[PDB]
Formats: structure tokens, C-alpha cells, sequence
């Protein structure tokens, strides 16, 4: 009886195995645009993905992960609110059963159809397992998806999903360029928070981009054909794999932009 996204194992149950679920810096949150203060001390985000080396795509039973070679400083996030250098390890998405839900963060209570998370770890801790034990261990870049025009840079991901339909399936996924998933603007909000899946550790600097990317109805429908279940098990469509907004508590959301 492991955690998941259902009635009997979804987010309102997670606190029983992971008591930090009711902690002081949980994610995601609602971004109240009127309350988020412009911080002129924040730097432009530096996204250096030119040498990013994707290796593989994996259906982990909750989402799909696109994994990178993080054995050197290839793909790195720095600047913005960050001190030092954060290495790209993977990205994944959260999405809904319908276009009106799917994102984890909300913007004035608006839910987007999906949310992309690019996960990076602080190189000062040496390995991601040490980094997740630190309050400044991870930086996650969050990007909203809305349904409209197709995202050409996403289609290589969409086209491999048929080969990882079920939990535990992986596929070689080399030479994927994550620059193709970024919007035009790097304007962002930032706040201190947590992983949004168990173990829910409070180790993340969140950087949420204001400008969403557009994907087509056909692209997001292919996300919704994935399965939470393993091969030869009863079909449970991989949809609504998002945690709802959590209490902001004693935190300030900062804007990089006026
Ligand atoms: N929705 S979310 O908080 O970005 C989930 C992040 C999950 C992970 B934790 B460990 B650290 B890195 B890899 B593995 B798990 B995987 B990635 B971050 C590693
Ligand atoms: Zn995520």
C-alpha cells in the first residue's frame, strides 16, 4: 500500500508515512500575484543547457523522467536567487485528466494543464542524496503548460511515450535538448519549499517561470495515455499526478519582474 495519486493513497494520505507533509515549507503553493513582491536584488536566471546530455526516459509509475548525465558540470542553473551552481539531473511533468487542471503551482488560483519540473542539485554537496538533506540542496525550475499551439521541442518526448507505457519501462533517450522546452521570457517567482512527492523533503529553492509554454491538445493527450500500472496489470491511466497547493505559512514569494 504505497503512496500514489488515488482516493486511498493520494496526497491527503501522505502525512502518515511522511509527517513532513504538514511541515513549514511544503510545495506547491498558490502564487498570489498581487502579494508577491518585486525584489530588485534578484538576478537574471542563468540557464546553461548547451552541453546537456540526456541518456534515458523512465516510467516510474508516477510520471516519466528524462534523465541527464550529471557526472560533470554540463547543464547548470545559477544566478536568479541561487548561490553557486546547480546541476541538471532530470526533468518530468505533472498533468491532469482535463485541460483545466494538472499544474502543482497555481497563479491567483488558476490551474494550468500541466507543469514541467527541471530538477537540479547544488554541486557543493557532491551528490544529490547529500543535497536533499540540505535546505539549499535543490533548485527546481517550474514551467507551466497551456493547451494551444504545439511545442515542436516537446514532440521527441511525446513520440517515445508509446515505448514506456507502463511502470518500470525505460528507453534510451540521447541527444534531447531541453532548451526546446523553455518559454521566451525567464521572468520568475521564487520561494523556499519542498519536493512535491514523497519524501517531501524541505530542500528546494523553487523558481517558477511566469510565461507558460503552449503544447497541443494532441501532445497532452499522449501524456494521458501512459499507465500508472505495470505491464499485464489492470489499466489505470496516468492522469492527475499533481499535489494540490499547500499552506504558505511564514514564507514570502519574490518576483524577479515589475
Ligand atoms: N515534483 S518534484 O519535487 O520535482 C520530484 C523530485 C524527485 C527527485 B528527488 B531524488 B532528487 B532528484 B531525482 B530523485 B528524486 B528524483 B529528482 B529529486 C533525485
Ligand atoms: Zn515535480
Amino acid at each position: 500500500h504505497h503512496w500514489g495519486y488515488g482516493k486511498h493513497n493520494g496526497p491527503e494520505h501522505w502525512h502518515k508515512d511522511f509527517p513532513i507533509a504538514k511541515g513549514e515549507r511544503q510545495s506547491p503553493v498558490d502564487i498570489d500575484t498581487h502579494t508577491a513582491k518585486y525584489d530588485p536584488s534578484l538576478k537574471p536566471l542563468s540557464v546553461s543547457y548547451d552541453q546537456a546530455t540526456s541518456l534515458r526516459i523512465l516510467n516510474n509509475g508516477h510520471a516519466f523522467n528524462v534523465e541527464f548525465d550529471d557526472s560533470q558540470d554540463k547543464a547548470v542553473l545559477k544566478g536568479g536567487p541561487l548561490d553557486g551552481t546547480y546541476r541538471l539531473i532530470q526533468f518530468h511533468f505533472h498533468w491532469g485528466s482535463l485541460d483545466g487542471q494538472g499544474s502543482e503551482h497555481t497563479v491567483d488560483k488558476k490551474k494550468y494543464a500541466a507543469e514541467l519540473h527541471l530538477v537540479h542539485w547544488n554541486t557543493k554537496y557532491g551528490d544529490f542524496g547529500k543535497a536533499v538533506q540540505q535546505p539549499d540542496g535543490l533548485a527546481v525550475l517550474g514551467i507551466f503548460l497551456k493547451v494551444g499551439s504545439a511545442k515542436p521541442g516537446l514532440q521527441k518526448v511525446v513520440d517515445v511515450l508509446d515505448s514506456i507505457k507502463t511502470k518500470g519501462k525505460s528507453a534510451d533517450f540521447t541527444n534531447f535538448d531541453p532548451r526546446g522546452l523553455l518559454p521566451e521570457s525567464l521572468d520568475y517567482w521564487t520561494y523556499p519549499g519542498s519536493l512535491t512527492t514523497p519524501p517531501l523533503l524541505e530542500c528546494v529553492t523553487w523558481i517558477v517561470l511566469k510565461e507558460p509554454i503552449s503544447v497541443s491538445s494532441e501532445q497532452v493527450l499522449k501524456f494521458r495515455k501512459l499507465n500508472f500500472n505495470g505491464e499485464g496489470e489492470p489499466e489505470e491511466l496516468m492522469v492527475d499526478n499533481w499535489r494540490p497547493a499547500q499552506p504558505l505559512k511564514n514564507r514570502q514569494i519574490k518576483a524577479s519582474f515589475k
